[PDB]
């Protein structure tokens, strides 16, 4: 169940996601290639599913990579707003899963973002406690693969 | 060229941009699907390329057309977030454009979207000045196509 998944974004949860986010995605061109860099550099397993980027280690230069990586930010972004009506998170969640599922994504291969996410959070100076809260948020869209 | 293109993307269109989007980009959700609903409702024969989401008659209440709209917003603040950087708005563009491209839908096609684009804009007090600007971030897209 998605909706059991989403209720557990409690007031709380929903409010370390938003100051973190205020940070994060504050630099969503930079942010987003350190996200994708670190899931390269922590799961090399994970590589060939993003063949058409070309040579991902190039980080920033690479054209595709960043493009890729922006708009990745932007499907964060639509979680985040949505945080208010669970209603629209899950169909939105949903949505964003359809592309995923066609390619044969697993939910136990979104686990491993968890890990990036946490990288990430802490490079900006944000704990254990907001890494925690982004793996609920994660574990919305496990639900739904 | 995807670079020539945004060129027409000058001061004062951009400004025009960034204005309305403050508007309409405001109700992701509300404006999102109005702007669905009318291409369906003055193209009727693009229906049949979202199959996936249903009975798209039933407006607001269709979940799977919700999300969709919503969605499709993201990219256009994408767009948006980009406009003083052609660098990123290319590589955005061309990311954008991969999964409309395997989905085989040419410039001509994508270029319908300015009927809905003009009407919601109209319907928010942005008239034809407005309409053209929207039109040329169109022609961006619509040169990756
Ligand atoms: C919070 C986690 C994730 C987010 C927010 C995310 C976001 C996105 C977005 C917005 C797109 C572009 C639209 C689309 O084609 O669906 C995308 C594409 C893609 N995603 Fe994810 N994704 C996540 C995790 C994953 C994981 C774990 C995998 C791999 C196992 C994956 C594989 C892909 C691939 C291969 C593409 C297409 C890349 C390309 O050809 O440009 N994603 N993702
Ligand atoms: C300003 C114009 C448009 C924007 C910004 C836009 C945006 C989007 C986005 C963001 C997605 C879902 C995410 C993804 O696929 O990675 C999508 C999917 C899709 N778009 Fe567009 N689109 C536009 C115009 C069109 C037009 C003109 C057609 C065809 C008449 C079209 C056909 C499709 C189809 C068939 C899908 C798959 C829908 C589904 O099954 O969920 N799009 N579009």
């Amino acid at each position: 169940s998605v909706y059991d998944a989403a209720a557990q974004l409690t007031a709380d949860v929903k409010k370390d996601l938003r100051d973190s986010w205020k940070v994060i995605g504050s630099d969503k061109k930079g942010n987003g290639v350190a996200l994708m860099t670190t899931l390269f550099a922590d799961n090399q397993e994970t590589i060939g599913y993003f063949k058409r980027l070309g040579n991902v280690s190039q980080g920033m230069a690479n054209d595709k990579l960043r493009g890729h990586s922006i708009t990745l930010m932007y499907a964060l972004q639509n979680f985040i707003d949505q945080l208010d009506n669970p209603d629209d998170l899950v169909c939105v969640v949903e949505k964003f899963a359809v592309n995923h599922i066609t390619r044969k994504i697993s939910a136990a291969e979104f686990g491993k973002f968890n890990g990036p996410i946490k990288k990430v959070l802490a490079s900006k100076n944000f704990g254990d406690k907001y890494a925690n809260a982004w793996a609920k948020l994660v574990a919305v869209v496990q639900a739904a693969l």
